[PDB]
């Protein structure tokens, strides 16, 4: 647990249950009901939920948790997963963190996916045993704390550019090097912390991509069979 | 359009429509009502289905298309795509095809990605004018006679391994290289045609994974500011 690993956190994750402010707003209370759920247990969806996300703050680029699974099969099928050289992390807008095992098998399916999310929402770790899901309260800064990263890597579109092989290389002149990605649809990072802005493209790009060129660019130094 | 660009193919995907033998089968009538729409119009999905599966032909591997989804969004949101350095194309274990224009924006939530797909299966195009999505009747050589490649790759575990850099450096020698990825979930090709068997890993890894890798691998030898 000392050879190069890289640490990849979705930050600011639009993942959430049903905010307190919405719960009885018309379209959760029947949506609720057709599902026969309570309303609070529910994960946040913007594709069902729109008309109800209009008066919520930030209501625009909130319950978007299709980002979070797109980046976590990305993430968790990677070779470099496979190779243990890839820990990663989901820190959410509420101040809340997911630790993954692994050796996790994410629901490739999404509405699997958001049932596991229901219920590690509600139990706090999932399975009952092997907890290869974990939820805590906790900011990002926090969860860098516990990580004890040499470096830390925030991925922005306004940061330093890079060339994504470069950045690989880059990368792996560190032995525990954090990577931050945003879980949100667009705009800015809520949570400002300390690290290297890094651009690999002159336009805006979606989350899982930028997971891809990082992770790809990485295995391909780090990996010494590569 | 005689610049470089791949030609990806996604093939003997597991999309249709709930399959006629099964269209009157308790938990199709079932969803169907549930959904107020008509059994036929639906997209097999086995995650829902999964009791309806078990007496049709191949039934364990049908009704996948989350993997097509999630293969799609890879490529359609790669930095190769958004350099015009990129093709992309659905081929159906009924031997269907769907063209996809560049410029297409897929749904990045699952279940509007269905309703689309639920749309094109219905009309044939979607939307109305533009057609940036085009399905037709079509074999894969078919589909393989009019891309008219100047080589064709196929991604498999059992063919000759390729480091993945060194697979972008090859299909950056052809002008007009077409890569076939499975778009199923485990097991071999249906659909044998002519060309050179690729592993990228001695290990099955999921098809999205493949097509980062394929796409990663060859935007750092094509795009010429990398
Ligand atoms: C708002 S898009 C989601 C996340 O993708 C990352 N991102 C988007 N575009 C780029 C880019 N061009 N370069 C680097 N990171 C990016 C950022 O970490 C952002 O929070
Ligand atoms: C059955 S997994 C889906 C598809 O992924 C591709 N694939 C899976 N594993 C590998 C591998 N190790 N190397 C190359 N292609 C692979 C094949 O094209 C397959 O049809
Ligand atoms: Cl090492
Ligand atoms: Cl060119």
């Amino acid at each position: 647990e000392e050879k190069k690993r890289l640490h990849l956190i979705i930050a600011d994750a639009e993942l959430e249950t049903v905010p307190p402010e919405i719960l009885d707003h018309p379209a959760i209370v029947n949506y609720a009901k057709r599902r026969k759920k309570r309303p609070e247990k529910i994960i946040l969806d913007s594709t069902y939920h729109h008309a109800a996300l209009r008066q919520l703050e930030d209501g625009e680029r909130r319950g978007r948790p299709d980002i979070v699974h797109i980046c976590l099969l990305n993430a968790l099928d990677s070779i470099l997963n496979k190779e243990d050289r890839l820990r990663v992390y989901v820190h959410t807008r509420n101040d809340y963190v997911i630790y993954i095992k692994p050796e996790t098998r994410l629901p490739r399916n999404y509405n699997r996916f958001i049932g596991l999310m229901e219920n590690l929402f509600e139990k706090g770790a999932v399975p009952e045993d092997l907890e290869l899901l974990r939820m805590e309260k906790k900011t990002l800064n926090e969860l860098i704390e516990e990580i004890n990263p040499d470096v830390v890597f925030i991925m922005h579109e306004e940061g330093e550019l890079m060339i994504p092989k470069n950045f690989g290389k880059l990368l792996d002149k560190f032995k525990k090097p954090t990577v931050i990605v945003g879980g949100f649809p667009h705009g800015d990072f809520k949570s400002k912390v300390d690290g290297v802005k890094i651009s690999l493209y002159r336009e805006p790009l979606m989350a899982w991509t930028i997971v891809n060129e990082v992770i790809v660019s990485y295995e391909w130094e780090v990996i010494k069979k590569f």
